[PDB]
């Protein structure tokens, strides 16, 4: 990120400081909770509407000491009333804008807010789980405000989870109980305390909704998937991914001994040595090391990132993902939860940051045999089978003889997103009955309203729908602020917070108190159609058959001679 971009940013956290001051009143407000009592404080908006924010509630032990890489414990109670006026800090990770490391190891918290503390009747929970690859992410307001979705009548909470190799380390050593997987664990833990919880905010806790975007729509799927968290909530909203996207999984067991060299270790590589020297080691060293880990043949077949969420190697209480994650959807208890999925009109847009840094990979569409997914290709992608699957994905993508940067975007959207969605669609309708799911599609494009993974992707100028644009219409960030209210920004956030807040009530999206959505009516999608339906969201909200859906039966044709892979 440009020294320019590093600047403003600086400039706009300053700011971002005195307008969190203004904001804030002298109204604190105390709370009940299992573990003792909370202080929470009442701010406003630049709407002018108000809430009470309560952050800083641990739902777990600091994992810190000989509690790195370990499933988290329940945190320690507390008599007197433990401040949450405040923030905690961020799990540790590289900073996107500067690239220096910050956060801490002590990040195992959550944030409960909503405009009521005792309404008439318990209110429907929202549950946001951030996104960021595994890697980055928070629950600070300047990304993750919920000043938006306050003007409904909802609890909302935002958790955080550890992330990269201290959330995601698994050794393949019984004795250690270091399996995999503990970021996950937060997660359920963090479900667990809502649960249980709620109520003393306003909340139902029989009508819970969890949802994200990105590793969060992975991370809400994978808490659908495990037996850990039956029966805890009643919705799942998927955003922009799933727990079968190809970058949500990965077998990560030999990379903790790469990890530990890249730090110093000398040594053998047993699993043993190889954690000590881990558990001793600084955090920030870990994390910055990181993004050396994986081998060029890692990165050529499209491994995303070194750590994340994997197959634990053995079970222990704790155990989230016990099998591969499509063997879990066979099985999945949420299968039976009303769902909602979607993706954005123009997903692979995200990676044009990326392609800037290297033209060369625009090649890959020569053949697209790097794109094969990876169970169907052989290990050098040269056999004859993988140059004829490669085709069939090049003449979904290659629009002209000579490839261009937006078929290889157009690809990625399919490659990371829309062909992952449809194998997951037919993959539960075999393996469930009657449950409802419904599909959207985000196209609203405004570079009016923006959020910070735009300066992320150098995307200021780009046009169309990426990856991370809809998260500007359900939360503020420190970018943003206050639009008219006939702008077309604005109303987005109230279709789009509208919706959302529908659905997480009764478990079906639709309502006519929306506006734009009166000659609509959102039928979910049945095991027997061959073109899929969605609510297109732009300008205007209309039904329509999925634009993608040729291209997502041409990544299908891939699977003609291996049914059963597919």
């Amino acid at each position: 990120v440009s020294l320019m971009e590093k600047l403003k940013w600086k400039i706009k956290c300053i700011e971002n400081k005195f307008l969190n001051y203004r904001l804030t009143t002298n109204e604190t407000v105390v709370a009940e909770t299992e573990y003792g009592k909370v202080k929470g404080v009442k701010r406003l908006t630049v709407y002018d509407d108000s809430y009470y924010s309560f952050e800083g509630i641990p739902y777990a032990q600091p994992p810190v000491g000989e509690l790195r890489f370990k499933a988290p414990q329940r945190p320690t109670p507390w008599a007197g009333v433990r401040d949450c006026c405040n923030h905690k800090d961020k799990s540790v990770q590289v900073d996107f804008i500067t690239g220096k490391v910050c956060g801490s190891e002590d990040c195992l918290y959550l944030s409960v807010y909503t405009n009521n503390l005792n309404p008439e009747t318990k209110r429907p929970v929202l549950v946001y789980i951030h996104g960021g690859d595994f890697i980055i992410g928070e629950n600070h307001r300047d990304m993750y405000g919920p000043d938006y979705f306050i003007k409904k009548d909802v609890v909302l909470i935002n958790i955080q989870y550890r992330l990269g190799a201290l959330g995601f380390l698994s050794l393949n050593s019984e004795d250690l109980n270091v399996p995999g997987n503990a970021g996950l664990k937060d997660q359920v833990m963090a479900l667990r305390w809502i649960k249980n919880n709620c109520a003393n905010f306003g909340g139902n806790p029989d009508n819970i909704t969890v949802f994200g975007e990105s590793a969060g729509a992975a991370s809400t799927h994978y808490m659908m998937l495990t037996e850990q968290t039956r029966g805890l909530f009643h919705r799942g909203i998927l955003m922009s991914g799933n727990a079968i996207c190809p970058w949500a999984n990965t077998q990560c067991q030999h990379r903790a001994f790469t990890l530990a060299k890249l730090a110093g270790y000398k040594g053998e590589d047993n699993d043993k040595d190889v954690l000590e020297f881990l558990m001793k080691a600084k955090p920030q060293d870990l994390i910055k090391l990181e993004e050396k880990v994986l081998t060029l043949e890692e990165r050529t077949n499209k491994v995303m990132f070194p750590f994340g969420p994997t197959v634990e190697p053995y079970q222990t209480a704790d155990c989230v993902l016990p099998k591969h994650p499509r063997e879990m959807v066979k099985t999945a208890w949420g299968n039976s939860i009303p769902t909602m999925m979607g993706n954005t009109s123009y997903e692979g847009l995200f990676f044009t940051s990326i392609l800037k840094q290297m033209p060369l990979l625009v090649k890959e569409l020569e053949t697209c045999v790097n794109f094969v997914p990876s169970e169907l290709a052989d290990a050098e992608r040269t056999a004859p089978e993988t140059l004829e699957m490669g085709a069939k994905i090049k003449k979904a993508h290659v629009t002209g003889e000579t490839p261009t940067a937006d078929n290889f975007m157009d690809l990625c959207s399919h490659f990371y997103f829309w062909f992952p969605m449809h194998r997951l669609l037919q993959l539960r309708f075999n393996h469930t009955s009657g449950t409802p799911v419904y599909l959207y599609r985000f196209d609203f494009d405004s570079e009016d309203l923006i959020n910070p993974y735009r300066i992320m992707r150098s995307g200021r100028g780009v046009k169309g729908v990426s990856h991370t644009d809809e998260l500007t219409y359900f939360f503020w960030n420190q970018l943003a602020k206050r639009m008219p209210k006939e702008s077309r920004e604005y109303k987005t956030i109230e279709r789009m917070t509208g919706i959302w807040t529908q659905f997480a009530t009764t478990g079906n999206p639709y309502s006519n108190e929306i506006e734009g959505m009166e000659n609509v009516s959102w039928d979910p999608i049945e095991k027997s159609d061959e073109v899929y339906k969605c609510l297109n969201i732009s300008d205007e909200l209309k039904m329509i058959d999925v634009p993608e859906m040729g291209k997502i039966k041409q990544w299908e044709s891939m699977f003609e001679k291996h049914r059963d892979l597919f």
